[PDB]
């Protein structure tokens, strides 16, 4: 089954207001940009972002001059005319709107709390879709906290439920009105709503991780912000998962998540295997297609794992500039981010960067010998390992933030249809390495495994295996007289 292709593609509020294809220092990153060829490489584009209002229903910015909004609509809606299976999908969130401190916090909050407020925002979210001529409906709310989840877990089975309802309605069962949400691509926010996964899943066609991200100015060592897989010689975190309340023993938790740990791609990933109910066809691995930039960094590891003197502050807070060579920059007030796109320019402007590539990772870097910066970003190469690995787990596909950021010939988003579909490309060759892998284990993906089946009546000593309720058990200790499950000293270690 084709691998997806997730484009989030983002357009600020005031350049849907000035759209233009012709300005790139008004609209950078116009729709023209996307040609048949390119929309035939796209699955899906996730239009960013639409937000919850005060009334508690989707709608877009209250600044949006909404004829343009349906101009910029149409215009990817027609790429549809070049690729059957292209959807174009729209997303409600994302950071600026929806974060603890977010702008719109607490219609997220509100919007989800009762019955009618659901059956309310769910409707809205389908006319929405209707009016606007969207496909399907990506949530991205970055993140409910626990007591929240169960009213989330409801407004996505209330929108499947009135989706489903509009696609037999439409006669769309050739192409049906899809849902997803944005995940957490890391431990310490999955932990918020990571014991009720399987409910989160269901209603959804996919879960998009965002694996990204995972260093930044706010970490004290610098570090790749997407790691396929973990550097021994780079920082650990507590796994946050641990903690959740999944009503696991101690040697559950123990075995299926091991402290300190490596923050990868492949961490993520596997996290939400090991969850009964999440169906590896349903997930997605995200990939960034920017860098982050680091200043005051030491050398000696390219830039890696150092301390640097970045702010933290959101938004950027001055007008220094330091991201040599980068024009970007200095437009969107931020020099520890850049596009691909610009990167790409950083790098053959003779501006003293050094491209470097860490093969227990398997992702690039920028160092900058003379002004002491790091940069950490993706690439075609780095997505030759994400797409192996993608079709390695047999996962559902990748998706990417975003679309705007890559080169004008389009390269990030040509590899990673070329890894999934070209027939001249052969990766079986491919070595993924000796980065460290992420090797908790849990419910949802336990090893296939014999064990002559349970008999009433037997003691077993400890160590002893046997097949019991399709799934073998290990007791912790001697004389075992009790069946498996039915006594606290059996330990579920395989399936089948
Ligand atoms: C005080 C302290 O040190 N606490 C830390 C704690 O911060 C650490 O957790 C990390 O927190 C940071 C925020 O402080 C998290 O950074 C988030 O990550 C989000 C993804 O998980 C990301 O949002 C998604 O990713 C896109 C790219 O970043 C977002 O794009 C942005 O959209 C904006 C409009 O909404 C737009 O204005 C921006 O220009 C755009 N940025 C870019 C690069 O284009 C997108 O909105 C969003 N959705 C999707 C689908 O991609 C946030 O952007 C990002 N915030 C910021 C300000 O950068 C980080 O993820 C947390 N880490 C982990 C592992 O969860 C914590 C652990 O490190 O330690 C504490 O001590």
């Amino acid at each position: 089954t084709r691998k997806a292709v997730i484009g989030y593609y983002f357009i600020p509020t005031n350049q849907i207001n000035n759209y233009t294809e012709t300005d790139t220092s008004v609209v950078p990153f116009p729709v023209s940009n996307i040609t048949p060829a390119k929309a035939k490489q796209l699955t899906h584009i996730n239009f960013s972002f639409l937000d919850i209002n005060s009334n508690l229903e989707c709608a877009w910015d209250p600044a949006t001059n909404d004829a343009k909004a349906r101009d910029v609509v149409n215009r990817l809606t027609a790429l549809k005319a070049h690729n059957p299976s292209l959807r174009i999908m729209f997303s409600i969130g994302g950071w600026y709107y929806s974060n603890d401190l977010g702008v719109s916090h607490a219609n997220y909050v509100n919007a989800v709390k009762t019955p009618a407020s659901r059956a309310k925002f769910a409707q809205s979210c389908v006319r929405i879709m209707k009016d606007y001529g969207f496909d399907g409906v990506d949530i991205d709310w970055q993140y409910p906290q626990a007591a929240e989840v169960d009213g989330f877990i409801a407004a996505l089975q209330e929108i499947r439920t009135l989706l489903n309802q509009q696609t037999i309605t439409d006669g769309r069962q050739a192409l049906p009105y899809q849902l997803t949400i944005a995940g957490a691509g890391g431990a310490f926010f999955l932990s918020r709503y990571y014991s009720k996964l399987a409910q989160i899943v269901a209603p959804l066609d996919y879960i998009n991780l965002m694996t990204y991200d995972l260093a930044g100015p706010w970490e004290k060592v610098t570090n790749h912000q997407a790691a396929l897989f973990g550097d021994a010689a780079g920082p650990t975190f507590y796994n946050a998962l641990r903690e959740a309340n999944l009503g696991w023993s101690w040697e559950e938790l123990t075995r299926a998540f091991p402290s300190p740990f490596s923050l990868t791609v492949d961490a993520a990933v596997q996290q939400h295997l090991m969850m009964e109910g999440v169906p590896s066809a349903k997930i997605v691995m995200g990939v960034p297609f920017y860098g982050r930039a680091f200043k005051g960094v030491s050398g000696g590891n390219g830039g890696q794992y150092s301390s640097h003197s970045t702010p933290g502050e959101d938004p950027y807070p001055s007008t220094d500039y330091w991201l040599v060579g980068c024009e970007e920059c200095v437009r969107d007030k931020d020099p520890r981010i850049a596009s691909y796109r610009q990167l790409e320019q950083m790098l053959q402007g003779n501006y003293g960067y050094q491209r470097l590539w860490n093969d227990k990772t398997k992702t690039p870097y920028l160092y900058h010998a003379q002004n002491g910066l790091f940069v950490t970003y993706d690439d075609a190469e780095s997505f030759k390992y994400k797409a192996k690995y993608i079709k390695q787990q047999q996962l559902g596909g990748v998706m990417f933030w975003h679309l705007g950021q890559d080169n004008r010939n389009g390269d990030l988003l040509a590899a990673l249809d070329r890894y999934f579909n070209a027939a001249d490309y052969d990766d079986s060759q491919l070595d993924m390495g000796t980065g460290l892998r992420y090797t908790g284990v849990g419910p949802g993906n336990l090893p296939i495994m014999t064990a002559p089946a349970y008999v009433p009546g037997t003691t077993y000593a400890q160590g002893a295996l046997v097949s019991y309720q399709g799934y073998v058990w290990q007791t912790k200790w001697g004389y075992i007289t009790s069946a498996p499950g039915s006594d606290s000293a059996w330990l579920k270690v395989g399936r089948v």
